[PDB]
């Protein structure tokens, strides 16, 4: 029996910050509403493409793991905002870092995609000949947003997180996972007209609907994640008190609290950074894991519960058993190109077109 | 030790057919050039979205396997032309067929994506609790094409293929596989400006370049596939004479012939249907497998070699050991909505815009 230890962790958050106050400047909303309903105070807006955020997060995770590029056998980028469809952006990350040979693909399961990626890489490694893997959740969700619609415009941000996995005999990394999808929730969270369903030559094709039914999402998410978390704990013989840390998707602070409350997990076990970054979809979990490690929230040998959901409606949970090391082997000087523009400056063209079309 | 038997197979080719003669009607090309250089005589153009082609192929594979929707635990759609990015289209296929619960994701590794999907589902099933899986290669490549540029406009078509996998103790299905990516070939085959790298509000954003360096692709593809096929055969203890059938990606007939020639595999072992459908990217392999089965090309207990490449430049090979059954359990009456339009009629809006912009 082999296992896939999380030997490296890393993040990349773009510098330009869109505050709740900044959103109040061009929308009928407030810090008071956004903060009390969602827990979000700020989020980051990328001046660079999704693959660039991915690459930097990967660079940090690679130094953290001390793994050479020659040893990386698999690259998975979990994203729903890739630079290109042809080719995939896993191959761009591969190109940027000079990784020869590795299998490289993009995985789309919306915000659950990192957990899907961790599950997928772990089983690939357990069943076949992949020595080390790079799994990245990376998003530039700001691409998609409708800057007239306050319901969604205030919820999402940009960023990336990465892990490196290393094959081992030790019983560490992802243990049981349960991933799934509630396809009856497919239409409640959707941008149906970006992709090959859109009219390529219509000049109004940029003004797509972001469909979003918050109450219905909340309900299906809590059920999806909750039942997945229960299957993981039940199958693994864990009592709930044995869970040391929860690393949840950062969609809404109330969803995190409800998940923990219904499962009987203490609220202070959940790592929350949604106030800083908002919902970064596939990046939420690996960024939260990275920061949990950075801030001393995870001890050697801890049991972690990861839980996530997203458009689909995809869902999942998993149990990670941490090994010996919670400290990086090395640091990276990798950074995004500098940018002195505000988040408002970056969104100007997009905001002005959306408001003019209305 | 478990294995993932291919218990179901199925295809969906849209009816509207673009002949080489039809391409001669609006481009400086000929049947004589296209047929002798590529082997392509016809290809299909979809009147429906990628998810619809996927669904029908899935329906045929499900009846072929005799598996209920309740038993399907995993859905992978390999595609680079999804209807939507949010949500994924694996979840649409899931919705269409009423499959509850299953993990559902889109996998993007261009034409190698089906092989990536087969590898991924097989290892998921071997290492964890997935009883049956649905793996689909589905594409509407006609969305992307530059109807002024003859180099690429004549090469690609639309379609989908599916398999159903069933967990078993018997040593059948995918055995060894070797998948990878040659990221130094990333820029030779690319549509860099469809995705989040495109300017959403530019009215000319629909007139994207399809970058394509045929000679360089040919060379990297032959090397990529060839070395992957060698690693598969070497690791598995197979002599080349023991390979009964080759199911190759249908990009170019000369690439198939060169692959077989350099490996010392007899040319008549390769199944070729590129003359009918062209390059359908991720759909090529599962459609060719489905048709090989339909036409009596595969016997019980045969050894198959699958080989593929695509944008990335992704590559791979695998060895499938066939089990007992080469005949479907049941048939499906599932079909696409009727369409009496020609391929030319369907492409009219796209062709007229491309030619007017030039
Ligand atoms: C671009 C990337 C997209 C792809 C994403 C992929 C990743 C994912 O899928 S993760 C998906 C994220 N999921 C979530 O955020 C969870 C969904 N749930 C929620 O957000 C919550 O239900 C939430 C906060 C909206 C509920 O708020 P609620 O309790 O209804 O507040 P309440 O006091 O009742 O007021 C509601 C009203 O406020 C108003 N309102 C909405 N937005 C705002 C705003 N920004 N400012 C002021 N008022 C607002 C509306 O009129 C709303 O009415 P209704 O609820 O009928 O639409
Ligand atoms: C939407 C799709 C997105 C992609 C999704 C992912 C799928 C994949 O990644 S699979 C990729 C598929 N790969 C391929 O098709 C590669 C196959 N190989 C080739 O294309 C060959 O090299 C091929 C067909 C060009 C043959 O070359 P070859 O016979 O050696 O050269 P030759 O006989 O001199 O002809 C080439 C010349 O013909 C001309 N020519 C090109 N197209 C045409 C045409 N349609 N009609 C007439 N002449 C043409 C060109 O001037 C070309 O010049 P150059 O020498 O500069 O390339
Ligand atoms: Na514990
Ligand atoms: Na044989």
């Amino acid at each position: 029996q082999c296992y896939a230890e999380i030997t490296g962790w890393g993040k990349c958050l773009p510098p330009a910050t869109l505050s709740n106050h900044d959103l109040s400047t061009f929308l009928d909303t407030s810090d008071e509403w956004i903060q009390s309903r969602t827990g979000i105070e700020q989020r980051r807006i990328s001046h660079v493409n999704t693959s660039d955020l991915a690459t930097v997060a990967a660079q940090h995770a690679i130094a953290c793991a001390g793994v050479s590029v020659e040893e990386i056998d698999l690259i998975i980028v979990a994203t729903c905002s890739p630079d290109s469809l042809i080719p995939n952006i896993a191959s761009r990350v591969q190109q940027n870092l000079g990784i020869p040979s590795a299998a490289a693909f993009d995985l789309n399961a919306a915000a659950t995609g990192f957990l899907y990626g961790l599950e997928t890489a772990t089983r690939l490694m357990q069943a076949s000949h992949y020595r080390h893997a790079l799994v990245i959740g990376a998003e530039r969700l700001s691409f998609y947003l409708d800057w007239t619609k306050r319901d969604t415009a205030v919820l999402f941000g940009d960023g990336a997180g990465a892990v490196v996995l290393s094959k081992t005999e030790q019983k560490v990394g992802l243990q049981d996972a349960q991933i799934g999808c509630d396809a009856q929730g497919r239409d409640i969270l959707a941008v149906p007209k970006f992709g090959t369903a859109m009219d390529r030559f219509d000049a109004d094709n940029g003004y797509w609907a972001f469909d979003f039914v918050g109450k219905e999402i909340f309900k299906r998410a809590v059920r999806g994640m909750g039942a997945a978390a229960q299957q993981v704990l039940a199958r693994s013989g864990l009592s709930t008190e044995e869970i040391d840390v929860v690393i949840p998707h950062q969609a809404n602070i109330r969803i995190i609290q409800t998940l923990c409350d219904l499962a009987g997990i203490a609220q202070d076990k959940a790592f929350v950074n949604i106030h800083r970054y908002g919902n970064t979809s596939a990046a939420t979990v690996p960024i939260a894991l990275c920061e949990a490690l950075e801030q001393g929230k995870i001890k050697p040998h801890d049991d972690l519960l990861v839980a996530a959901f997203g458009a689909g409606l995809t869902w999942g949970a998993g149990h990670i058993r941490w090994g010996e090391r919670i400290t990086p082997l090395g640091k990276s000087d990798a950074q995004l190109p500098s940018c002195d523009h505000t988040a408002l400056d970056l969104l100007s063209k997009a905001i002005e077109h959306c408001k003019r079309h209305q």
